[PDB]
């Protein structure tokens, strides 16, 4: 329905992440926490770091409980290590509840804390299967549902500004909404379409067709989900498996061929600039991803614009962007620049993810993002990867 207390509770941007305010401990210690659907640990800075202006001080919390256990988390782009414990946790612009949750108190880290991101921790919203050190460490959302009457569902509206925000603007700007326990109808237009959650670990989905400006990429659909496809608010880009990326970039270059861009642009490294207000959106194609539907032999599609996959960056008065589609060796990742086009419902209770056109997606007067269906699609189970 309407969840006014939770609307506009996020801040941030696709490149540095979107975060929500939380409190930990007694008396409450306020921290800004990255919303990460990629993930399943609640982990906070708990020791001084050059990029943190605040951190969780366990010795100042009367409700802190030491689990006497360490946690070491090395991932591809970074790492952190910490100490496990529990404490009382709240979301000020959330449900009016306080829960006893696991907290990984980060004591050492490498390339984890982003300089100027304004967040001091991460809220992993995915399932216990991928929690560290193992699946016995109950994720935050599981604790929230178990201890309260909050429904087993959350929804995210990530709002890209469509232009760069400076340090002061990004702190003063509304970055979107995280609705805990419900769906807020003001955040989207049109209908919600649902795709099954294939398996509960990451938020895994199945893509069954890909089009660039209505032209079928025509790959075996298993390629689109090799080795998985996930919905991840903690990734900036739309990431595609190597072969799919190679085919998609060739098609995007062909559609936009009236302007030649350097190789560094297509690699997502180099910015491209245009005179203020002259970005030629119309030369870039729309991209549609068809997702398995809830009805047998039915699919639907989500369509994004270049206003989603060209990420605004500062250079001058020029309008500059980076290409926010990139290669992956770990499957498709529907990151923040995809999520910025849609209101996304993580319906854990019904094992499904819903998509609707976001009320805050960036567009022009000629084209809009879309969520449309149904389409008749056969043998969709064959699109999923096994082994
Ligand atoms: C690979 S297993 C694993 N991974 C993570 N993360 C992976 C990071 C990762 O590359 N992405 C893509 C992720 N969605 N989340 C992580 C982030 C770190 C910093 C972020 C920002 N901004 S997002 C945490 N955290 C934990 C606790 C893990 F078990």
């Amino acid at each position: 329905g309407s969840f006014v207390e939770m609307v506009d509770n996020l801040r941030g941007k696709s490149g540095q992440g979107y975060y929500v305010e939380m409190t930990v401990g007694s008396p409450p210690q306020t921290l800004n926490i990255l919303v990460d659907t990629g993930s399943s640990n609640f982990a906070v800075g708990a020791a001084p770091h050059p990029f943190l202006h605040r951190y969780y001080q366990r010795q100042l919390s009367s409700t802190y409980r030491d689990l006497r256990k360490g946690v070491y988390v090395p991932y591809t782009q970074g790492k952190w290590e910490g100490e496990l414990g529990t404490d009382l946790v709240s979301i000020p612009h959330g449900p009016n509840v306080t829960v006893r949750a696991n907290i990984a108190a980060i004591t050492e880290s490498d390339k984890f804390f982003i300089n100027g991101s304004n967040w001091e921790g991460i809220l992993g919203l995915a399932y216990a299967e991928i929690a560290r050190p193992d699946d016995s460490l109950e994720p935050f959302f599981d604790s929230l549902v178990k201890q309260t009457h909050v429904p087993n569902l959350f929804s995210l509206q990530l709002c890209g500004a469509g232009f760069p925000l400076n340090q002061s603007e990004v702190l003063a700007s509304v970055g979107g909404s995280m609705i805990i326990g419900g769906i807020d109808h003001s955040l989207y237009t049109g209908s919600l379409w649902y795709t099954p959650i294939r398996r509960e670990w990451y938020y895994e989905v199945i893509i069954v067709r890909v089009e660039i400006n209505g032209q079928d990429l025509k790959m075996d659909c298993k390629e689109y989900n090799y080795d998985k496809s996930i919905v991840d608010s903690g990734t900036t880009n739309l990431r595609l498996p190597k072969k799919v990326f190679e085919a998609a970039v060739k098609s995007i270059k062909a559609a936009s061929s009236t302007e030649k861009f350097p190789d560094g642009f297509w690699l997502g490294e180099q910015l491209v600039c245009w005179q203020a207000g002259t970005t030629p959106w119309n030369i870039f194609p729309v991209i549609s991803l068809y997702l398995m539907g809830e009805v047998t032999n039915q699919s639907f599609r989500i369509t994004i614009l270049p206003q989603q996959y060209l990420r605004p960056v500062e250079d001058s008065q020029d309008d500059c962007y980076k290409f926010a589609i990139s290669q992956s060796s770990t499957g498709t990742v529907m990151g923040a620049v995809i999520m910025e086009g849609f209101y996304v419902v993580f319906d854990r209770a019904r094992k499904r993810i819903g998509f609707a056109v976001s009320a805050c997606h960036v567009h022009d007067e000629f084209r809009t993002a879309a969520v449309e269906g149904p389409f008749v699609t056969l043998d969709m189970e064959d699109c999923g990867y096994n082994i």
